[PDB]
């Protein structure tokens, strides 16, 4: 290869740890609680690779990667307030620890640390025209995620078309990926064709990740793709009860759950979901081939492979 | 009546030689941030799910539309600085709001109270002045004037909100300024809001029984707010900014 290959996920952690280190107080303490433990940090990792994949600078993509981390943690800290399915492995919710008002302010401080970190990209050398278009990309993507999250709450206990669900999770998971790739590609100086490719890669990989989440239950009241594909195939009589249990509000969820795995298994909803997920992974790798060959494009391609 | 920020942003932009076609989409953008911020304020004061996410969405709308000022013809170098100004203002408010939740049931220092409302109310106005002035092409001296003006105007109106209750129970400047001026009445002031089991309508009358001092503090900041305007060049927009200093006839409700 002609370009280098850094260790992205470890570099971002050093930058976030530097900005909000151990021992912070005030609002920084609530910001740090949301950030740590760090974990994979795939969002920021995706932005830097997307920036470097088109010729960008690490120094320009780095503050935007912190911005990506802050916005994602801000959205997670607020989503924990309105949604409550506490997996016994889930990190204790910030509202459980600090109280609901502090989780509200804390998530907002994370959002504005994001905007402030993205504002620093100008100081890092990016042209002012690029920083503003990055904010436009960042802002529009966040609006897609927000709109999808609300329809996710509203569409619970209801059966929807399979295509509506795909459009649903694309605006939540795909926009979450596009926000990293679109801002990374923008600051890297990508032309319109590369940004469209990174947009296609984001949408297609985002569908795959969303389906993968539906599958770990089978490998809430939320409609999932295996149930939806199973409903599509089941004859009329099984379709009604599939609808009536999800519509049901006063029947044990544990029995509705196991009475749902029976329908998904009977009509191969789980396997049908993998093939749909497989179809979109192939479209994601296809989209990447537009980008110039590099280790960064290789890193983005490997990410599709489970 | 309405929020000072939209009007305050436009006058700030035009007072430094700015364009109206730039300030108009920006003030719309500025409203989105403030309106979204208030949606979250209604939750810390106690539908909540739609209010949380919809409040978040208005922040993104504010920055999207602030970037949209490139469509209005604004120099991208000014818009870039507007992002920096707006972002640091939200950080000041968030730190101030956090201190507020952690100030209840406790008498604080006056200087600690002024900085809180300065970082809360002043930065909220600075969120309007600073963004507006930036998109108007102000130099560093004008932006300084707008900073001190917004901080001093925010304090003054924050006190006026404190007075309106006397003519809830979180400490206000009159309660504090009354405390600082005997030892026994220092205790009496502290216990009642710390107190958790008592009639609210009575601790209200018992607390009323410093407010005039709050007006002198408020007046001192109105002068500082007006002095900061002198750093700006004389114009109708600067005169309109002096008009807002005198209380006038506003809503005066939350
Ligand atoms: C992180 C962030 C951006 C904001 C956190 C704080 C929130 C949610 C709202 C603050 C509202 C402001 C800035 C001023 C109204 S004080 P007032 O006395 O005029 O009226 P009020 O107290 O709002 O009734
Ligand atoms: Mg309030």
């Amino acid at each position: 290869p002609q370009v280098a290959d850094p260790e992205v996920a470890a570099m971002v952690r050093a930058e976030v740890e530097g900005r909000w280190p151990l021992g912070v107080s005030g609002l920084d303490e609530v910001v740090r609680y949301g950030l740590v433990p760090f974990g994979k940090m795939m969002g920021p990792w995706l932005l830097i690779r997307s920036a470097l994949a088109v010729g960008g600078d690490i120094a320009t993509a780095l503050p935007a990667a912190v911005a990506l981390e802050c916005v994602q943690v801000g959205a997670m800290m607020h989503d924990d307030i309105i949604d409550c399915d506490a997996q016994r492995r889930s990190k204790p919710a910030a509202h459980t620890v600090f109280g609901e008002p502090t989780a509200i302010v804390g998530g907002d401080g994370l959002f504005f640390h994001g905007f402030a970190a993205l504002s620093e990209c100008r100081e890092a050398g990016a042209p002012a025209e690029r920083v503003a278009q990055a904010f436009t990309v960042l802002s529009r993507a966040g609006l897609r995620i927000g709109s999808a999250a609300l329809r996710e709450i509203r569409m619970s206990r209801e059966i929807c078309s399979v295509q509506d669900y795909l459009d649903m999770i694309a605006d939540k998971s795909g926009a979450l990926l596009w926000m990293a790739c679109g801002v990374g590609g923008t600051l890297g100086g990508a032309d319109e064709a590369a940004l469209k490719a990174l947009s296609q890669y984001s949408d297609q990989l985002g569908i795959a990740y969303a389906i993968r989440d539906d599958l770990m239950a089978y490998d809430n009241g939320r409609p999932t793709l295996p149930v939806l594909l199973a409903h599509e195939r089941a004859p009329r009589e099984q379709q009604l009860r599939i609808e009536r249990l999800l519509a049901d509000t006063a029947a044990p969820a544990a029995e509705r759950y196991k009475a749902m795995a029976d329908l998904v298994g009977a009509y191969d909803g789980a396997q049908a979901a993998r093939e749909v997920s497989h179809r979109h992974v192939q479209l994601a790798t296809r989209a990447l081939q537009t980008l110039p060959p590099s280790p960064h494009r290789d890193a983005l391609e490997d990410l599709t492979v489970p």
